[PDB]
């Protein structure tokens, strides 16, 4: 029953779930000055023109497109990674106003949204697995402005009517994830978590420098989902974002100088 009310909000989550303030949590603020600039990492490898979408679900705490991740159909390589990483689910989290939403922030800046394309190391066969290690998981994060609309964006707009409470699902095959990518894949990486409970320490961060730009109008209608189940008091869908989390004994890698 944990949530992002004033009742049961990111500050009560440690009550069930001790690791919130553990050593390695996330989200983080970048502190780009402090960030060091890593020669040894590799450009990343982003392979998604084989992905398969198959369905959208609104889970009470954010929407998900899932997909088959049965085969290595769309995978995430190089960076920092060690091995092959797949695509199961992306997700959003996002602000009741345009000047905050995000999880990560850059020199304290927050952005309107934020969207984690989450993927599973497949050295550990299934993504229960690999959330129970240290490197199983690498979350793709990037930052989305307000702005001009992101034409990738719209199929995903025009079916939230459809999934707008707790526990709908709709048919979301054939979306193209690469339509959700800005330009360039240069990012910054650190160690960290997941951000919602379980909050298990399990995630290669890969949060990308350049932002996407949506239109007022696209994030708008993420804000008239529902955080309620059907036919429950109205709650909108809105301000699902943890807030920084101390850094510890972490560094911040750049690919870019
Ligand atoms: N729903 C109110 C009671 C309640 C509040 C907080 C949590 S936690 N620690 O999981 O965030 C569970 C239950
Ligand atoms: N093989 C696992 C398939 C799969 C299971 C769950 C989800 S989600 N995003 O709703 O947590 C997506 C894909
Ligand atoms: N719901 C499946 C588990 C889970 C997957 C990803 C994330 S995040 N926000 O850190 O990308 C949290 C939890
Ligand atoms: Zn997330």
């Amino acid at each position: 029953h944990w949530g992002y009310g004033k009742h049961n909000g990111p500050e009560h989550w440690h009550k069930d779930f001790p690791i919130a303030k553990g050593e390695r949590q996330s989200p983080v603020d970048i502190d780009t000055h402090t960030a060091k600039y890593d020669p040894s990492l590799k450009p990343l490898s982003v392979s998604y023109d084989q992905a398969t979408s198959l369905r959208i679900l609104n889970n009470g705490h954010a929407f998900n497109v899932e997909f088959d991740d049965s085969q290595d159909k769309a995978v995430l390589k190089g960076g920092p990674l060690d091995g092959t990483y797949r695509l199961i689910q992306f997700h959003f989290h996002w602000g009741s106003l345009d000047g905050q939403g995000s999880e990560h922030t850059v020199d304290k800046k927050k952005y309107a949204a934020e969207l984690h394309l989450v993927h599973w190391n497949t050295k550990y066969g299934d993504f229960g697995k690999a959330v129970q290690q240290p490197d199983g998981l690498a979350v793709l994060g990037i930052f989305l402005k307000v702005g001009s609309a992101k034409p990738g964006l719209q199929k995903v707009v025009d079916v939230l009517d459809s999934i707008k409470t707790k526990g709908k699902s709709a048919d979301f095959t054939n979306f193209d994830p690469r339509g959700l990518l800005p330009e360039s894949l240069d990012y910054w990486t650190y160690p960290g978590s997941l951000t919602t409970p379980p909050l298990l320490e399990c995630v290669t961060w890969i949060v990308l420098k350049e932002p996407i730009s949506v239109s007022s109008e696209q994030v708008l209608k993420f804000r008239k989902l529902n955080f309620n189940g059907e036919g429950e008091p109205e709650e909108l869908m809105v301000d699902n974002w943890r807030p920084a989390q101390p850094l510890k004994n972490r560094q911040i890698k750049a690919s870019f100088k």
